[PDB]
């Protein structure tokens, strides 16, 4: 049998997409997850000896990120490989095309969560390349079911631009995207440009977001505002049309005053 449903913090998940969990594990129905450790068990018995036994209550890592209660925290494969592998498993739950869980080695994955008295809460993450010869500047990226549709997926995608701002590149996703990722990268980048417009070259608007100059005449194209000119995309717009296209959730926003991060 395939793993089906997962146990981690106070929530039951059901899954998307089979995970190559131990068949053992991958056999049970049920897996029970530490939502601070990524350990998975195979018992409501050994889950809860493991959370009165396990002394973290945070990711491992570098906190890259901390505005409030709202915390990213930065973890190389290749320190801390048991974890990564854990968290590609599950996180390959709900992606489809995701192909890599065990050979984490070459990835730093950003991880968000969400802080209370108790602990840090595990919400997303997103993974990267050390090294993209394709310019990607995310490899996966995945919200928890719960916390799907309210801000923190737009929270890491724009992290992820931030990210590529400090390292004075542009970057772009890797494909294929998932359903949800491909909607709200689209939200995002419709959102931002959008915005910037109504504060312009196609060019200039990669400068300042770090957003290819593809996804943005991609976005522009969706938005009807660029024509064609003698083999180039051209910006063409105008206020009725800009700010028609942004006439609500306020979202959570990065602070660049709370990164804490330099390129590598
Ligand atoms: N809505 N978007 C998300 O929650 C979200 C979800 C996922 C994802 C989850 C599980 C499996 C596959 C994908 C991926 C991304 C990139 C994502 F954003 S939202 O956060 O409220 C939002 C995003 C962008 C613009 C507006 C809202
Ligand atoms: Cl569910
Ligand atoms: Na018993
Ligand atoms: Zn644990």
């Amino acid at each position: 049998k395939y793993v089906d449903k997962i146990h981690i913090g106070n929530y039951e998940i059901d899954a998307w997409y089979f995970s190559p969990f131990p068949e053992d594990y991958g056999k049970q129905p049920k897996l029970w997850l530490c939502e601070y450790c990524l350990k998975y068990m195979k018992y409501e018995k050994s889950y809860r000896f493991h959370l009165g036994q396990c002394q973290w209550r945070q990711p491992p890592g570098k906190e890259i990120y901390r505005k409030s209660n709202i915390s990213v925290h930065e973890v190389d494969g290749k320190d801390h490989k048991i974890y990564c592998q854990n968290l590609c498993l599950l996180a390959k739950l709900f992606l489809d095309h995701k192909t890599l869980y065990f050979d984490v080695e070459p990835f730093v994955f950003y991880i968000l969560t969400e802080v209370d008295r108790q602990g840090a809460h595990i919400v997303g993450y997103f993974s990267k390349e050390k090294e993209s010869p394709d310019g990607n500047n995310v490899s996966c990226i995945m919200i928890l079911p719960p916390y799907q549709r309210r801000g923190y997926g737009r929270f890491l995608i724009a992290f992820s631009y931030e990210l590529s701002k400090l390292e004075s590149t542009v970057g772009s996703p890797e494909k294929p995207l998932s359903d949800l990722g491909k909607l709200s990268y689209r939200s995002y980048w419709s959102s931002v440009l959008l915005e910037n417009l109504r504060d312009l070259s196609i060019k200039d608007l990669s400068q300042m977001t770090s957003i290819t100059q593809n996804d943005i005449i991609s976005t522009l194209q969706s938005l009807n505002m660029v024509k064609y000119w003698k083999g180039q995309h051209v910006i063409c717009v105008t206020p009725k049309l800009v700010e028609e296209h942004l006439k609500k959730k306020p979202p959570i926003t990065v602070d660049s005053v709370c990164l804490k991060w330099a390129p590598p």
